């Protein structure tokens, strides 16, 4: 239906895929890698691990661990500098979403024009970014496989969006071994983010038969494995399932886009720098009820995929039960009860709702609302 | 077991996807294209169509329409000659699986030099093929998105399989506008080929959560639209659904690989010069029954995705009902009833089985047999 499916040419997954991925670099002609990650990744030795595997392949590396949650333009320039001083010939992002976005920005500018803003928009760059490999460590973002790059400009205090086929990593890596170390909180929040991606992509007005297939399979796997990974981060089968699941969710949202959960969430965790993952998790149930008036039938499909015994229910009751199941799941893994517990203030709703309707994710939401409707939706999230 | 998921980074689909894909070449830098197609595509004017759209973007093009079913080394060589004399900077395949494979080979050799036979096997090429855009016109092969390139050596009558991430097209195009012209025979054939891909991918020992989801969705869409597309090729929705379906089947088989149906069918064609699509179509049900002893349960899963009322049946029964549904679907769209009609001769069975066991697709079949069993499988299809 006049659509486009974006995704990396190569996506390595499963236990041991990291070594496989690095091993595949031998003979590639790369000599100097730029490892873009965060403080924690470098501290716990994950960076070292990569650097050594790389050395065993005759490839040296330089490290930039100055990435903070919700990347910034200063982080990028910071990486470009380190990149230049080491004359890096390729980039490797390591960690959760933040490192990938920063890395995508580094690699794009590395081979293209100047500042980041010059690429704020859709397919702005004319040249492919420097080869980029993204190694994911959380089970919920999928930023390692998206063509999205959101860099925050602390000047104008506005977050720029770079939707470009050129920021799609050349190779994505989802090795569950690097995920076993996720504490319960990050596991629950990123997993609920993955679930949100499935729900919003499946509900999107830009949905295709492909995104639908991936979205439902993702919700199914998350429904059968998120609780386990939260109650036992060492359960390798559950970790591998979530890695696959979060990728499937990405296959879906990277191409069908999202909705009001994210449009609204980006405002709480944007102006109030809250952890992306949880904001979506708490908002999800409430947005589903709102959208249920238009896509009750499809919310039921998701509930059915989730293993719920509702196939015989009408779409209305099926959607409610699915909405209830999401609430029960969130509660079972420690997700906050409402925005009140997130530190949000009801007096900020009018501002949040206005900026929410402005978010690019709001465009594909199945139900379109006005200022009043988004404000009341917010207030109900408290 | 860890896995890898291969796919072009950009995949354009739906009505109008052709115009979008060509428009996106603007500012790409490509000024001279080698269009690889066949006699039909050229005479019917599809080649001119594409050539003209390229012109509107200031891109010249040279055509090679010598491709025939089961692309050969000779065809590859001729195409490289035209490429050379025109110094084409990128390749565009146009048509079904034959042009895509021929184009992948031409593109791979253009940058890697040597001969086609040198790349037979896994990831043998050292450099990425010349940029390649694949425009698919049949609804069943998906070769516009795979990392497989099958070329036939006419001199010694030998099919060579090139399994290399470097042959993955840069951009795939699936515009149902180019599939509307498929005659009922080709619609039925390629449609059954896509269904075979789904079955074999779902039955494969290299299946993953991702290939499973894609395979099942492909089977569900085919069971719902193939018959409609055959009865009336002017039905755009049907054509578009078949296009997404065949792509989804490719998402599955390019990654989990195939099985005995293709292992055997590749021989019938590479010997009696029979159409790829029809060979698998007639063999499918006989191989499914053969494999039913090991994967009856998964075979039942496909049946359910196909909408069969077998959810409440046991695996053996569910599987048998699935296989019968396949036989009935094939009959309903005019697939020849057996290998005798195709012109296959029992006297050649011993050699067909021998080579079938040596086919790369055979390694993933869920049930491994021997010379005698494969010969008997063949004869059972006469
Ligand atoms: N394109 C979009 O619209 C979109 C969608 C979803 C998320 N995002 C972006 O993605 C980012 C969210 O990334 P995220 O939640 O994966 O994490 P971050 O938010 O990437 O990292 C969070 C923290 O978890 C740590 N961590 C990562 N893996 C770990 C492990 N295995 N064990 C222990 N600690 C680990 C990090 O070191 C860090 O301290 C945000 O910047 C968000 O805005 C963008
Ligand atoms: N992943 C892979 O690499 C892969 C998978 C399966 C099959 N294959 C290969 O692909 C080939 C099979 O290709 P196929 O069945 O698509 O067909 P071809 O075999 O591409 O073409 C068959 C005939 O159909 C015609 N045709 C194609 N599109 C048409 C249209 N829109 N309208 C009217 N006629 C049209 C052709 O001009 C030709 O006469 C085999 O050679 C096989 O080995 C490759
Ligand atoms: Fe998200
Ligand atoms: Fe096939």
């Amino acid at each position: 239906a006049s659509s486009t499916f974006y995704i990396p040419f190569v996506n390595e997954m499963g236990e041991g895929s990291l070594e496989k991925a690095i091993k595949d670099l031998n003979g590639s002609g790369f000599k100097n890698a730029l490892i873009v990650s965060d403080a924690f990744m470098n501290k716990s030795g994950v960076v070292k691990q990569v650097a050594d595997l790389l050395k065993a392949q005759g490839i040296n590396s330089a490290v930039y661990d100055g990435v903070m949650p919700n990347p910034t333009v200063t982080a990028v320039l910071e990486g470009l500098k380190i990149l230049k001083d080491n004359n890096s010939d390729f980039v490797i992002s390591l960690g959760g979403g933040s490192p990938h976005d920063c890395a995508k920005a580094i690699a794009l500018v590395a081979t293209n024009g100047g500042e980041v803003k010059d690429y704020e928009g859709i397919d702005k760059s004319k040249k492919p970014a420097l080869p980029l490999m993204s190694i994911n460590t959380t089970a919920g973002t999928a930023s390692e496989m998206t063509r999205f790059c959101i860099i925050t400009d602390e000047v104008r205090h506005v977050k720029m969006a770079i939707v470009d086929r050129h920021v799609t990593p050349m190779v994505s890596v989802n090795d569950p071994l690097l995920m076993v170390g996720m504490p319960k909180g990050l596991t629950a929040a990123t997993g609920m983010d993955a679930l949100t991606h499935a729900f919003e992509a499946y509900s999107s007005t830009a949905a295709t038969p492909i995104t639908d297939a991936c979205a439902l399979k993702a919700a199914s796997m998350i429904a059968k494995n998120l609780k386990t990974a939260c109650d036992n981060g060492k359960d390798m089968p559950a970790r591998e399932a979530m890695a696959y699941a979060q990728f499937l969710a990405g296959m879906a949202f990277n191409n069908a886009s999202l909705g009001y959960v994210h449009a609204m969430a980006h405002q709480l965790g944007g102006y109030y720098n809250l952890p992306h993952g949880v904001c979506n998790a708490v908002l999800l149930p409430h947005v589903l009820a709102y959208n249920a008036s238009v896509v009750a039938g499809r919310l039921k499909d998701v509930g059915v995929a989730m293993g719920l015994d509702i196939a015989n229910l009408g779409d209305k009751e099926g959607a409610e039960a699915t909405i209830q199941a999401v609430r029960d799941l969130a509660a079972s893994i420690g997700i906050p009860a409402n925005l009140t517990e997130l530190g949000a203030k009801k007096e900020d709703v009018p501002l949040l709702a206005d900026h929410a309707l402005k978010d690019a994710c709001a465009l594909t939401n199945p139900r379109q609302g006005d200022q009043k409707e988004v404000e009341e939706l917010f207030l109900s999230a408290f």
